[PDB]
């Protein structure tokens, strides 16, 4: 199964543009120093993947300073598998009212064949000004596995 | 001074290093104050504030009106905002924001305390919110942000 989940997650790239996010309300995973991480949920737009949850991670900042070398990582229980696709970028500019704000996106795929409730551990690394922060935390406000295919 | 004749184009504003202030934050709708100095060297007495409105809501927010009042010892003027609607938040594209320039005249250099009246609509749900903001930087530092 881990080999069948693994085989099913290998190679595949689900492009940002092909995802149709559900109105499920976004979950705010981190929100400190003007830096937030949000999770939007979507159905896997590829066939035969009702047991796969797509998570579009959005990283935003209203900080007065730039944020550099951003890396968001995630871990999950052995019964299921998570894969992160490369992020769109790794930096955010200081807030600039002249222009529209910016965002980093990162597509997460979560294969949960046994349809067990999801409990995710994240790790966040970012540099603001001159201190590198190393945050970690938990997320569990995921939509119920049985719906995943109708989001 | 009156702010009747004073205008500060958005493009001329340089963001300070001062931590912004979150003034409203409900239903995924946030209004933040970012401070700046007065590019117009008429005097050191006016405080420029850029008001940013951002939404992470899954529906659009329409009919957005941010108003403000201040004690009679000072004046406040709000230039026309960049818009009056925000789209539903959509992670597939870049985010959106409204901005509105707010000017504060405070010659007596007392502690600024402001009151806002924010109205907007989310679908058919209507919002009539009020509040206060009293975390402006000390007026002694308005000429050096």
């Amino acid at each position: 199964h881990h080999h069948h989940m693994e085989l099913s997650l290998a190679s595949i790239t689900v492009p940002l543009e092909s995802i149709k996010p559900s109105n499920i309300l976004p979950v705010t995973v981190y929100d400190q120093h003007g830096f937030r991480i949000l999770f939007h949920f979507a159905r896997d737009p590829l066939p035969g993947r009702s047991d796969v949850l797509v998570v579009v991670v959005s990283m935003l900042s209203t900080a007065p300073q730039p944020i550099r070398n951003i890396v968001f990582q995630s871990a999950v229980p052995k019964v299921m598998k998570v894969k992160l696709q490369p992020p769109s970028g790794m930096e955010l500019p200081a807030f600039n009212p002249i222009v529209h704000p910016s965002a980093i996106t990162q597509v997460l795929l979560l294969a949960n064949p046994q349809k067990e409730k999801v409990r995710l551990r994240y790790k966040l690394t970012f540099t603001m000004g001159d201190q590198t922060y190393n945050e970690m935390g938990d997320v569990d406000q995921f939509p119920p596995p049985e719906t995943w295919g109708s989001l």
